[PDB]
């Protein structure tokens, strides 16, 4: 197991047909979990799985730019369950980040920040074991 916050240095940023794969398992009565692309201090891609907000799941998208957020893209389809294994696989695209988990498509999130190759490290955190956190070129 890894210690979650685990930060993967992601060498040179990222770049299309670049994969990045998560494996883990969520904890019990679970809040939250994040990943986030960072550039620095800024975030280019933040994905947050929520388990209760308002008492609905939700996975909030969006990027922060010098310390502010932007406007946030929601998907209501929530395909984490409390105390379960999971993998999340981040395929980056042209022009967008592209999400599966448990090998079923999730979302797409357009590139906000356009400096991929300075998008360098990933933040994985929240309520989570983590397994395994990597990257191959497909
Ligand atoms: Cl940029």
């Amino acid at each position: 197991p890894l210690i979650v916050p685990y930060n993967l240095p992601l060498p040179g940023g990222v770049v299309p047909r670049m994969l990045i794969t998560i494996l883990g398992t969520v904890k019990p009565n679970a809040n939250r979990i994040a990943l986030d692309f960072q550039r620095g201090n800024d975030v280019a891609f933040h994905f947050n799985p929520r388990f209760n907000e308002n008492n609905r799941r939700v996975i909030v998208c969006n990027t922060k730019l010098d310390n502010n957020w932007g406007r946030e893209e929601r998907q209501s389809v929530f395909p984490f369950e409390s105390g379960k294994p999971f993998k999340i696989q981040v395929l980056v695209e042209p022009d967008h980040f592209k999400v599966a988990v448990n090998d079923a498509h999730l979302l797409q999130y357009n590139h906000r920040v356009k400096k991929l190759n300075e998008i360098s490290k990933l933040g994985i955190s929240g309520d989570i074991d983590l397994t395994s956190a990597s990257y191959t070129m497909i």
